[PDB]
């Protein structure tokens, strides 16, 4: 059965509820994103429409094999409407595809559903600047203000650097990202860049890729892997035995790997800056954890909020304990106390 916070109220409307069966009352189904914990539940056999982003129809499309005549996709930062109600698709500053749903219900209501997202200063120049939002349903991810972590921009500087120096002092060494979803490409195609290399991966990657309008991809990736320098693996295999026996697989052509893992937060960002981050290694292989988030830190979602000034919050990850609940609670008191709203 699904929960409040994936209904959108005055409509037939959900958001993110594919696992749940036929939903009562239902008319449209958005996917914001193609994360599997958001489109757990479709497949071919889908018959209801599914509105959502171009690129989320591309892989809805190809990966799932949902049929077309049930995919719907919307253009951005245009006012659609959608079975009599006003919607706008915004991007979230997440993976690619991934959107906000801006809600204008009959009544008079505004609703914002963030998804996922990644706040950003910008979206404060979008269609949000024009009107009122009553209620917000938050990406709550990182609500804590322990989570800190550097800008997307730090940490790509810190990975091209790091790749160009090791493969300088040794062309004979592989550089090697690990993936387990869609978002994050930044990672592997900076590093491929300076290198002056396309990006190797199975079939099934580059099948993934295509799908997510990248200007030029064709120019960047393949998967012919003895031509290549930077590989992709899965995340799972991002250690010192799948590593060792990757190498194996190279027909000595290479002899050191240097393995990137953008994970989200870790606890080693309380203590360490990006500049000073170190990788372990086990003889001529290293891997680096480095801190990629796709979500928005403490401080970037509170500024978002109190620009925003919603009169409610409903948060939308964190929400199965009674302590995160509390937690979320205060800091959204704070937030409005210190802003006046
Ligand atoms: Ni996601």
């Amino acid at each position: 059965t699904c929960p409040f916070y994936k209904k959108i109220p005055g409509t037939g409307f959900t958001v993110d509820a594919f696992q749940y069966g036929v939903v009562e009352g239902c008319t449209a189904y958005f996917l914001t994103h193609f994360h599997s914990d958001h489109y757990a539940g479709l497949s071919k056999h889908f018959t209801f429409p599914v509105y959502c982003s171009e690129i989320t129809g591309n892989l809805l499309k190809n990966k799932l094999h949902v049929q077309e005549q049930y995919i719907h996709p919307l253009p951005l930062d245009t006012e659609c409407i959608v079975n009599g109600v006003k919607v706008v698709l915004l991007d979230a500053n997440h993976c690619p595809g991934a959107v906000m749903i801006l809600f204008y219900l009959p009544n008079g209501t505004v609703i914002l559903h963030t998804g996922d997202f990644r706040a950003d200063p910008s979206m404060e120049r979008s269609l949000l600047a024009d009107q009122k939002v009553h209620m917000l349903y938050l990406d709550t991810t990182y609500c804590s203000p322990e989570y800190t972590f550097p800008s997307q921009q730090e940490v790509i500087r810190f990975a091209i650097n790091t790749a160009f120096e090791a493969v300088t002092l040794n062309p004979h060494a592989l550089v090697v990202c690990g993936t387990y979803s869609i978002g994050k490409e930044k990672v592997f195609l900076a590093i491929a860049d300076v290198l002056g290399s396309k990006v190797g991966m199975s079939q099934e990657k580059y099948k993934t890729l295509q799908c997510l309008n990248i200007p030029e991809i064709n120019s960047l990736i393949t998967t012919d892997m003895c031509s290549s320098l930077v590989h992709l693996l899965p995340m799972m295999q991002i250690n010192f035995k799948g590593l060792q026996s990757h190498l194996k697989k190279c027909g000595g052509k290479y002899n050191q790997i240097l393995a990137f893992r953008p994970t989200g937060w870790t606890h080693s960002n309380k203590f360490t800056r990006i500049a000073d981050v170190i990788p372990q290694t086990k003889g001529n292989i290293s891997i680096y954890g480095i801190p990629y988030s796709e979500h928005s830190s403490y401080l970037e979602m509170k500024r978002f909020v109190q620009w925003l000034k919603p009169q409610k919050i409903i948060p939308t990850v964190n929400v199965g304990t009674w302590k995160s609940r509390s937690t979320m609670e205060k800091y959204f008191r704070e937030w409005k106390l210190e802003a006046g709203y």
